[PDB]
């Protein structure tokens, strides 16, 4: 992992799950694509920024429970309000919220 901090390297192989996962779902559009990328280097840089394993910690569960959102979304079992009525309270910069809403809209 990039953060120096005891056992990242492990919370560094749950990262690269989520990153896959993220592929096989859409495996386009150019424009899907940037808000793909926008979406894991969202995730990937707040793990990287972070400094202690609790923080990292929440940062690659924070990133899991996006995955399961997107397939909630994608399979049609829940639409986009639910999924992002999910995760806007935890969610602290109204930026992350934007990218965040609108790539659920673009799976549903």
């Amino acid at each position: 992992a990039m953060p120096s901090y005891n056992n990242a390297r492990l919370l560094e192989k749950r990262l690269q799950n989520c990153d896959t996962q993220l592929n096989q779902f859409f495996n386009l559009s150019i424009k899907f694509l940037q808000q793909l990328n926008q979406i894991k280097y969202f995730y990937n840089s707040a793990f990287n920024k972070t400094e202690n394993e609790d923080d990292g910690l929440e940062v690659v569960e924070e990133y899991e429970n996006f995955i399961s959102l997107v397939s909630q979304v994608k399979s049609g079992q829940i639409n986009a309000d639910k999924a992002f009525e999910t995760i806007k309270d935890t969610t602290e910069s109204r930026q992350a919220d934007v990218i965040i809403a609108n790539f659920f809209k673009v799976c549903e």
